[PDB]
Parts: C-alpha cells; sequence; structure tokens
C-alpha cells in the first residue's frame, strides 16, 4: 500500500465529520483567519451594496486528524476532500449573495493536526454607502466573519498574520478598477444579546476613494 | 473515546431523522421561533414585494436526542449537522424567492433534548404596496410563518420571547438605509380551510415609513 | 420503541422509491390534483409570460405502504421524506422557469396507502397574450398538469374537489394586486402524438381581467 | 413479491451506472434522438442568443437491462429513476444556458433493453443573428448535439424519426409568438479536430420567420 | 461477465477518490492543459468584465487506474463517471461567475493511467478593459488557470500542445460575432507570496479586437 492511501485509511476510517474535533469539550476551538481583497466589482450607492471578490484563508486544528510522520513515510501533509472533515461555520454577516462562490474539493492538513483552507469569496454586502462627496467620495464598509451559530466557548476567532501587515495589503488587488483600496482595517469584539451567549466575530474595514 | 465521540455516537445510531421526534404521536410538536428584523434591502412598489434580510432562530424539543451529562463528562450542549436530525417545515407563506438563504450546517442541543436552530433569511415577500402618500409614506407587510404540512396536532408554532420585546426590537437593525422600522408586531391565528385540518401560523407584521 | 419508530421501520425497511407502487403492474396509478391561485406576481405582455404562485396538493394510493393502526397504537396518519417515496412526474407544461419553487421534504401518508403531497409552486408560464384591449384587457393564460414520461396506462390524472367548486376558488387569493381572478376552470384531455401511447393532461384555464 | 419489484431487483441488483451499457467494448452505443421545437420564447439580436423550448426524447439499448417477460408476470416495460442507470452524456453545443431546464426523475425501460428518455430542454443558444431585413426577417440558427466526450466509436447518435417527417413538424409549436417556425432540417456530420478521434454530432437548423 | 464490468470492479474496487493518485507522495502530479475559445459572448466595458465560452481538456496521470489491457479483452481505453476519481482543483482565477458551466458526467482513461477530461467553461472573468481607441479598440483579457490549493510540489500545469499551435487557434471559433479573435497566448509562471509556498499557474491571454 502507498504512504498515502494508509494515512488517509488510518485518519479517515476512525473518523467522523459531525463533532467538534477536540479531545476535550471543555476548550474551544481557534479558528485563524485571514483576509485579502482581490477586486472590488462593484459598488451599488442606489441599493447600497458593493462586491468584493476577496480570497480568503483560515486554518484550525483538528484533534482527531493528527499522525507521527515517520509511520507514514514521513508524509508531513497531505490533502483530503473539505467534505470530509468538520469545517467550522464561520460566515460573514451583512451579506446579501454569496452564491458565486465557488465551493474548494480539497483542504490541506498537516501532521499536528493543522487544517488549513483556502476558498474564493464572491460575496454581496449591504453597508451604507454615501454619495455626498461624489467627485471625491471616500466610503467606508465592513465585512464581519462570525461562527453563525457557536458561541466563544466552542469557536473563537483570531487573525492569521499580524494587524499591520494584513491593514495594508495590496499585494495581489486589481489596481485598474473606478476603485482603490486603502487598507483593510481588522477589529475583534466579543457579539452577545442574550444574557449568557457571548460569540466571537472579526471585523475588517474595507476603505476605498473614488478615482 | 472523548466524549463528544461517545455522546455523538450514542445519540446518532439508534436515531433516524424520517420521523417527527416524539415517545408518543398523540402530543404535538411545540416549536417556538423568534424574528429579528437585520435590513430591509428593497422595498419595491412596482412588483408589489419587498425584500428583508431577517435573523430568524427557533427551537424544539427532540424527544430521542436527549441524555444523562454526568455519564459524557458533563457536556450539556453540543452541536450536530442540521441535515442528521428532524427539522419541522415551518415556511414562510408570502413568499416569491428564498434561494438566496445559505443552508447553515450546524444546530446546538441541549441534553434535555431541546435543539437550537439559527438560520439567516433572504427572503423577499409579495404584500401590498401602495404608494399614495408617497413623500411620507408608511407601509405594512407581513410574515406568516406556519408549518406547511403538518397540522396543529402535529407542529404547533409559538414565540420564543415575550410579544412586547420582540415588537420594539431594534437592536441589530442596519439604520442607515432609505426606511426605517417602527415595529414587528407578532399574531397567532389557527388556518383551516378544509373542514377538518387546523394549521397554527404566526403572522410578523413589519411596520416601516419612508425617510 | 415508539410506535411512530416501529411504523416506520416496518414500511420503509422493504420498500424501495424506484418502482411504481402498485401490487399488479396492469393497473394505472391515478393521481388526483388540485390546483388554489395564491398570487399573481407579473404579467409580461413583451415576452408573453406571467407569473402565478398557486397552492398545488395532490395525492395517490401506494399499496405497499399501507398497515392497519391497531398494531401501531392506532396510528392513522404520520408523516415521512417526500424523498424516500415514490413521487408521480406529473409536471406543468408550458413552463420557462420553475427553479423558484422550494422542494416541500415531507407528505403525509395514511394507512389506507393513501399519500397527500402539498406543495408550492412559483411557476412562470409562456401563453398568449394580446394587448388589444389594454386598459380593460382580459386575459387567458392556461396551465396543463400532466404526468411528463408515464402515459394514461401507468399514470391518470383527477380532480381533487368537484370542477366547480375549484372553478370559483378565490379563497387565498391576494386580492389586491393589478389583476383580478375570474375563475380557473378545468379540463381534462388525452393528449397522444404517436399511434400508441396516450398520456393524461388536466388544464386549468386562469382567467384575469386587469383593473 | 409483486412483478414490478422482482423485476426491478432482477435488473438493478446485479448493474452499475459507470460502465456503457454493452456485452462487447467492441461496438458502438447509437443514440437515437429526436427534436420538436414547442416554442421559440426570445430571439436576441442585441447578444446574438435566441431561446427554445423544445421537448427532446432519445432511446438507446441496454445490453444489461433486458429480461424475459413471462417468467414477471408478463411485464413488457417499466420505468426507474434515470439517476439508476447509464445515460449517455449526448450535449447540445453553441449552448449559453440551460440551467433552466428541470431534470425528469423516471425514464422508460422495455424488455429488449431499449431505454426511452423523454426531457425538456429550456436551452438558450449563441447563433448569428442579422437584422439586414428587420421587417421581414429570416433567421437561420442551428442546434448540434453530439456525445461530448465520447467518440464515435463508442458513442453514435441517428433520428428516431425519418428526417422529412421531422423537417415540418409543427405540431406542438406555440404557433401565437413574434416568431414562425418554417422547419427543423436535420444534419449528420463527423466533427474531428485531433489526427485520431471522429466525434459524431447531429445538426439541427430551426429556420424562422418574422411576423 | 462482460469485459467493461470486469475492469470497472478491479478498477474502482480498491480505489478511493480522496488521495492524490501517486504511488510516491514525493513526486507532483503534473498536468496537462488546453484552451480553445469558442465564442466571446460578451464584452462588458462598464463592469469591466468579458465573456468568454472555451473548450477545456486537461489530463492527467492516476498511478492507481492502470491496467494490462490483455487480461480485459484488450481493452486500452474506457469511460467512467468523473465523481468516482480524483480531480485537480485546477481553477481560474479572476472569474467572477462560473456557475453557468454543467457538469461533465464521464471522463476517459486509458491503460497506462492517464485521464482525459473534457469539459466547457461558460467562465465570465474581471479585467482591465479600456475604451480610449472605442472605434478600432483592441482589448487585452487574461485567463490564468491554478491549482487552487495544491503546491507546485503536489500539482503542477503544462500545456497539451505546443505554444506555437494554440497561440493561432481559431479552428471553432464563433467568427460571426462583433469581437475578432487575434490570438490566445500562453505564459507559465510560479506564484508565491509566502515565504516557503509556490504554486504553478498558467496564463492565456485572450487578445481581441473589435470590428
Ligand atoms: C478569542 O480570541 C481573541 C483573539 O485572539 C482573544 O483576544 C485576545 O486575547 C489575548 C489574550 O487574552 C489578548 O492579549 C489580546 O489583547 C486579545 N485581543 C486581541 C485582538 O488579540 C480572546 O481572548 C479569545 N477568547 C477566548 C475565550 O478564547
Ligand atoms: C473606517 O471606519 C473605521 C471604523 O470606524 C475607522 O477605523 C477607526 O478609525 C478611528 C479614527 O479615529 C480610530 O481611532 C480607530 O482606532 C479605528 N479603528 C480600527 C479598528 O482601525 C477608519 O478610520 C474609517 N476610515 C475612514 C477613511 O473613515
Ligand atoms: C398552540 O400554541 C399557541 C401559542 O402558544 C397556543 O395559544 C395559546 O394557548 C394558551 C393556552 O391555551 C393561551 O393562554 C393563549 O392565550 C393562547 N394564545 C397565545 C397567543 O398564546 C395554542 O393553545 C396551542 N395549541 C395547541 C393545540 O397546542
Ligand atoms: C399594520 O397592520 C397590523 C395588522 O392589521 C396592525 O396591528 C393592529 O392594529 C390595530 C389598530 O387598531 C390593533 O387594534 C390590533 O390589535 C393590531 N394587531 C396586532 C396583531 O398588533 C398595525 O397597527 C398596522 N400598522 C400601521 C402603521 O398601520
Ligand atoms: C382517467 O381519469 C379521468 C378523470 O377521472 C377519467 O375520465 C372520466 O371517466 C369517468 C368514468 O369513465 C367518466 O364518467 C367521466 O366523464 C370522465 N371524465 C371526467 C372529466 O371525469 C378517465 O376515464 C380515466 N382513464 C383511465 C384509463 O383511468
Ligand atoms: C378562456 O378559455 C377557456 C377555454 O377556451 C374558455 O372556457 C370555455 O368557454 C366556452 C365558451 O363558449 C365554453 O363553451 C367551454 O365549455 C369552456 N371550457 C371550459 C373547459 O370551461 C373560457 O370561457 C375562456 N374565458 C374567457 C374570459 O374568454
Ligand atoms: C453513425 O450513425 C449514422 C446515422 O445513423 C450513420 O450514417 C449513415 O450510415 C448508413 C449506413 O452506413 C448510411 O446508409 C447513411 O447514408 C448514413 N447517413 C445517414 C444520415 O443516415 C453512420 O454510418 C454511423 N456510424 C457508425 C460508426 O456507427
Ligand atoms: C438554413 O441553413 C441550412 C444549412 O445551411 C439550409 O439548409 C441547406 O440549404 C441548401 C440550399 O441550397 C441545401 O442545398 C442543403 O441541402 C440544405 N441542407 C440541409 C441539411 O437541409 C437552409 O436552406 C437555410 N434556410 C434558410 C431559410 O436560409
Ligand atoms: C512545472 O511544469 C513547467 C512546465 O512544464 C516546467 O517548466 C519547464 O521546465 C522545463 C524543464 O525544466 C524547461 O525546459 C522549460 O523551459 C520550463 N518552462 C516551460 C514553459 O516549459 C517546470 O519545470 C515544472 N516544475 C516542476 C516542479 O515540476
Ligand atoms: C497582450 O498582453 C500580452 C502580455 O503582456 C502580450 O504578450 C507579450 O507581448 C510582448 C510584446 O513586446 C512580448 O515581448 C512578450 O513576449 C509577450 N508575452 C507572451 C507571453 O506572449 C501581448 O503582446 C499583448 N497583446 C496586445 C495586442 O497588446
Ligand atoms: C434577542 C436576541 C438574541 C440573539 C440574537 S443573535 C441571532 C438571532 C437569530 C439568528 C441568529 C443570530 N446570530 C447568533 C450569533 N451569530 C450571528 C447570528 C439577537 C439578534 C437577538
Ligand atoms: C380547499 C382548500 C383546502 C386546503 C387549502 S391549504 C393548501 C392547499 C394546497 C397546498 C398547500 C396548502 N397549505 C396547507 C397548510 N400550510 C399552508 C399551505 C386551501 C388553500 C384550500
Ligand atoms: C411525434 C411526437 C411523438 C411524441 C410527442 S410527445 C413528447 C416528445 C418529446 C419529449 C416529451 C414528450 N412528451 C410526452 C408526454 N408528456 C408530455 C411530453 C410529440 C410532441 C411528437
Ligand atoms: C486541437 C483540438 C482538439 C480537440 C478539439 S474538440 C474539444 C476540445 C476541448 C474540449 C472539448 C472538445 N470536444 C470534444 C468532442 N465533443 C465536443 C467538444 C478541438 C476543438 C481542438
Ligand atoms: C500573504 C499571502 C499569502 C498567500 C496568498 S495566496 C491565497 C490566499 C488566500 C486564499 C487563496 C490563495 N491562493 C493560493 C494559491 N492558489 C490561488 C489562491 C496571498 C494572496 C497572500
Ligand atoms: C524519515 O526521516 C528520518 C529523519 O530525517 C530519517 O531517518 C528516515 O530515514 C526517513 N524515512 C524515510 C522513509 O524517508
Ligand atoms: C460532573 O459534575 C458533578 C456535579 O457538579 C461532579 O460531581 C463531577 O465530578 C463532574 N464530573 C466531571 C468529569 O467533571
Ligand atoms: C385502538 O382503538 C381501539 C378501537 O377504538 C381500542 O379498542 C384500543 O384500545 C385502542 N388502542 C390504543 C392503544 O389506543
Ligand atoms: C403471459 O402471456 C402468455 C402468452 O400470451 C400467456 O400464455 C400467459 O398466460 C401470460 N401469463 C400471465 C401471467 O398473464
Ligand atoms: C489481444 O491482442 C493480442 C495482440 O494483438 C492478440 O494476440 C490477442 O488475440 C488479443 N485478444 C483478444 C481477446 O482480442
Amino acid at each position: 500500500r502507498p504512504a498515502l492511501l494508509r494515512l488517509s485509511d488510518y485518519l479517515l476510517t476512525n473518523y467522523r465529520k459531525g463533532v467538534r474535533p477536540v479531545r476535550d469539550w471543555r476548550k474551544p476551538t481557534t479558528v485563524s483567519i485571514d483576509v485579502i481583497v482581490y477586486a472590488i466589482l462593484n459598488v451599488d450607492e442606489k441599493n447600497q451594496v458593493l462586491t468584493t471578490y476577496i480570497w480568503y484563508r483560515q486554518y484550525w486544528t483538528d484533534e482527531f486528524l493528527q499522525w507521527n510522520p515517520e509511520d507514514f513515510d514521513n508524509i508531513t501533509k497531505l490533502s483530503i476532500p473539505t467534505d470530509s472533515i468538520w469545517v467550522p461555520d464561520i460566515l460573514i454577516n451583512e451579506f446579501v449573495d454569496v452564491g458565486k462562490s465557488p465551493n474548494i474539493p480539497y483542504v490541506y492538513i498537516r501532521h499536528q493536526g493543522e487544517v488549513q483552507n483556502y476558498k474564493p469569496l464572491q460575496v454581496v454586502t449591504a453597508c451604507s454607502l454615501d454619495i455626498y462627496n461624489f467627485p471625491f467620495d471616500v466610503q467606508n464598509c465592513s465585512l464581519t466573519f462570525t461562527s453563525w451559530l457557536h458561541t466563544i466557548q466552542d469557536i473563537n476567532i483570531s487573525l492569521w498574520r499580524l494587524p499591520e501587515k494584513v491593514k495594508s495589503d495590496r499585494s495581489v488587488f486589481m489596481n485598474q478598477g473606478e476603485w482603490e483600496l486603502l487598507g483593510v482595517l481588522p477589529y475583534f469584539r466579543e457579539f452577545s444579546m442574550e444574557s449568557s451567549n457571548y460569540y466571537a466575530e472579526m471585523k475588517f474595514y474595507v476603505v476605498i476613494r473614488r478615482r
């Protein structure tokens, strides 16, 4: 048997995707996320919505999906389908349409149990867009990523990179459109409405000025 | 075996999603629902439809999905996929398009058997919108949630919160659009057309005035 | 074991959805249908199409899905997923878009073997719409429901209610739009093009006049 | 056991849908197709596309799905789900959108092994539409059906009916639109680009003149 | 047992689609791709997007899906469903909508282990389109195909045909639209943002001038 097949069997034959992948239920599943703005397709002042094509990546730890490499031909990482493992329900609020995003089949996994998921997002979000300064307008729209259902005691959200490095990330931006990206400011806040439930969310402010 | 995996097996290995989860078929499955209006994307007088982005949550009791925590490391609640359990067919009438709503994967479950389902709704509804008072227009559109198929003797609908607390809920409203939300008035009515079938539905009147 | 679970097992453990549910293949599967027009969202003279939101219900007999109640705690009816049983391919011709219709999960079943399926239809149909009498225009569009593949010797279509009761059914119509519903006239005809195949279809004429 | 269930088991318990249904791999799977134009919803000169609602039927021989009727209560034909058998990938080129077409569940099968599949097509195709003779314009758009992947040595395409009978088929046309159908001319051609691969396709020219 | 069924069983009974199909994990899975532009449906300067209907084909080697023909009636190639085998996540960046593309069921396979996948692409891409030379405008938009997740050490991308033959391929172009295709220039580049990850992508520049 080839090493990859042996490892895949050893991992997925005694694993089920329903449960949150933690040995002890008393510990939360920390998720680190990152956002890169690839393009700004449309900014609609009439409908107060804008479309952003952003490259989204996140990683978390599956305490069940870990192995010792020397028993599997020193395999340090491998790829398996995303639908064969637990995936956090980290969803962006303020959304109005996300169906344009294709579902990526595979996710990378490392022998420590770390899972890396890279996916694109074609999300259109609803936010306030004023046209007061039309000729030299500057807009401030926000993306907030949250564990839709799980509370902070189950899922917590953190940054993959340092805040300043992602705040000034124009490395892959399509810098030839009507809008110019000034920054992507992150922000962490604990959101709570009921008297006992706290949810963790991460707000990304996309700052853009017309040209 | 970790506690979460043991509990998930104990629950789902002797459970099937087809049946209504009640020990005695003679008792109805009471469902408590709540509605929060997150935004009002569009109000179309031409087509007599308006779009509402509302946060919808509901809970019910699965008499099969219950356990004693002290046998499972004092696990009081856990999350499992929504497609692995019975889910009421509580659907909003007056709808014209609901495909924009993403399907949430997970639902919370408590050791009493209570199931909590949080999901977003991007529903567009058809209702009468008059433009008689255009400059200072005030509209009155309704959302009615009902068990589409099940009668009252199988599924009944109630309120999660007290009516007055939800009638004046503007806690998460996007209060920067063309429309302002004055209230969300609930109302319970038994709907019957045939001589023997009674269905339970809950009408939510979204009252909005232009600005 | 609770009665519902016992009945569900007894029914679905020795049943498969591929075959037409009849003890003798020589007899057709009679399907009784009913149509209620809930609203008329749009009437497009330019594209010669109109949209109708109609509440559709049908019932048929599954000779396999029958039981004696006294052996199952006097259970006279129960609900199971629609995708777990055979469902007739009764489709409306003249259609141009039906994707807006959500798939209802459950269907009611009675101990006689009768299956009841309630579903909504957001169908848009192509029909001739003349604008000759625009100010006082009256239109006559038709919906024809047929077993798309099965011939009359396999599937036959009948009316749930008497023709006159459904011809004057405005009980749930949204009577506040641009169009007023005058009647829904049914009609049964045997449709045949090849020299040996006869198909049963039921035409519903929706008569509407502008206002 | 009823005859239908016995036959369905006998057929599908020793059958798998992946392979091409032929006893000898050296022989091609001949597919006979037919096209009937039910309506011409739209002809867009701006985008150079037109929409045709056509009734499509095809049949082929499954050498595995055959039986002797006298062993199954003289059952000469039966219906089973289309997703439970092999189906040719006969796809129409020149297409721009086909998602509007619903997937038909069932297909008829005869004891000889013949499979009959009736399905509707809401395809919109891209073809050259000149507006030179606008007031009395006559257009000539084509539909070409081909085995997308399989070569002629695996799948071949033929006509169900004689060419002249289908060339003058206006039997179910919606003859009340802006366009009138003059004929549907078939044509068979072997398409080859690589030095060794030949693919069989059937071109249907829909001839229409404005009115 | 017929040869095709024997081969399909021998192949797929000891094979799983999760893993990358290589005997040794230390070697990358080289993928050869080709692009043919069938039509240019729309070029939108307003939204800075253009739609291209391109015929896409690719092939790779599955080291598990190989056999010796003389043991299977000299079967040199056969077709099996695409969802039953591993398929590279080679996705086109710069995309804005790909849902229009239908999923092809089957893929060809040869006894060496080579897998051939032919599929159509209805992708709309976002690229800079200037209207400076409107009457005689010439545009330069790019398609870049990459292994979305897998690095170069896992998936590498190459050309099926020689660059010059594909650079001057107008063999199936719909040469009757508003735009004329001057060439499809390929280009290979190793894309890297993190300090250790290198991804292989292939850029195809579609050069078009108005007429
Ligand atoms: C959830 O994650 C956030 C972000 O990682 C945590 O917030 C940080 O916590 C550390 C340590 O307590 C502080 O030094 C930082 O100042 C906090 N803020 C940020 C922006 O990093 C939070 O404590 C975590 N909560 C739980 C329950 O895990
Ligand atoms: C866009 O909005 C964000 C959030 O309100 C602004 O970020 C804050 O700016 C204030 C300015 O005094 C700072 O004190 C805060 O520390 C900032 N918060 C974060 C999380 O960075 C941002 O400045 C706004 N941009 C524009 C152009 O108005
Ligand atoms: C279905 O639920 C509704 C709402 O919970 C019930 O209506 C209430 O019933 C209680 C007790 O009979 C009354 O005190 C309330 O006045 C009723 N109305 C409201 C708005 O709460 C109804 O009785 C239930 N029916 C069944 C069959 O369970
Ligand atoms: C919107 O419509 C609802 C339902 O008709 C109104 O709610 C009712 O208002 C009347 C006013 O006399 C009260 O007597 C009822 O008790 C109310 N019913 C409920 C369930 O609250 C509402 O007032 C309307 N709003 C506007 C602005 O017209
Ligand atoms: C298919 O069903 C239709 C409608 O139920 C049948 O047509 C009726 O048949 C009865 C009895 O023969 C007549 O009294 C009615 O006048 C017919 N028309 C209507 C509108 O009810 C038809 O006979 C059935 N055919 C088969 C083969 O079952
Ligand atoms: C709409 O069309 C239907 C079908 O042509 C009409 O129904 C027929 O009307 C004629 C009038 O003489 C009657 O003789 C038939 O018996 C009717 N058939 C059925 C099945 O009811 C209907 O009258 C038309 N409505 C309008 C307003 O023109
Ligand atoms: C594929 O099918 C086509 C159409 O049935 C075949 O073309 C016909 O072949 C017959 C017999 O050789 C000729 O008499 C006809 O003139 C051909 N054309 C038409 C339009 O019928 C073709 O030979 C078949 N090829 C294979 C390899 O099966
Ligand atoms: C539409 O195009 C088709 C294909 O070019 C035409 O069909 C051909 O017409 C020529 C006319 O001389 C004949 O010689 C060919 O035999 C025809 N081929 C087939 C397969 O029938 C058709 O005439 C065109 N129609 C119009 C109105 O221009
Ligand atoms: C990935 O594939 C590319 C293209 O096949 C390789 O690039 C070529 O490599 C060969 C041999 O090293 C050179 O002769 C060519 O000049 C390279 N460029 C092109 C355009 O062919 C690349 O080496 C491969 N890398 C890996 C790690 O497999
Ligand atoms: C479209 O853009 C491509 C990429 O920039 C151009 O291709 C390059 O053209 C330059 C011209 O000096 C050559 O030196 C490069 O070798 C070309 N690269 C490749 C990969 O072919 C192309 O010329 C542009 N076309 C137009 C009409 O502007
Ligand atoms: C009173 C109240 C309680 C809870 C909430 S929150 C919420 C409500 C319904 C559906 C989903 C949610 N969310 C939970 C955490 N993740 C984001 C969405 C509100 C608004 C009011
Ligand atoms: C005469 C008559 C009988 C019953 C109804 S109800 C209905 C009808 C068809 C399809 C669905 C329903 N519903 C059932 C309960 N849940 C809401 C929808 C009518 C209108 C007339
Ligand atoms: C000559 C001829 C034969 C049969 C038909 S019918 C048809 C044709 C193709 C696809 C579907 C159908 N249908 C069968 C019964 N159910 C409605 C659709 C025609 C038009 C011509
Ligand atoms: C050089 C060349 C070779 C083959 C073709 S064909 C093709 C190409 C890519 C994807 C699909 C196809 N097809 C195969 C047969 N069925 C229709 C589509 C071309 C154009 C050029
Ligand atoms: C700092 C940085 C690191 C990596 C990338 S890449 C990327 C990021 C998120 C999601 C997907 C990707 N991709 C990986 C390779 N395949 C194409 C997409 C960037 C932009 C910045
Ligand atoms: C795995 O790595 C260890 C440490 O580098 C080495 O000793 C061993 O030989 C390696 N085994 C294989 C199969 O490469
Ligand atoms: C569970 O809770 C009970 C009551 O608080 C306690 O006595 C027991 O030690 C707990 N067990 C674990 C494993 O935490
Ligand atoms: C079922 O109904 C019969 C007849 O009414 C009655 O005699 C019997 O006691 C019932 N059984 C149960 C369990 O309700
Ligand atoms: C089947 O058909 C044959 C020939 O017509 C006949 O002899 C036989 O009795 C039939 N069997 C049944 C069960 O109808
Ligand atoms: C397979 O091919 C070999 C070599 O051409 C030949 O000797 C053998 O007879 C063939 N077998 C069959 C079954 O065709």
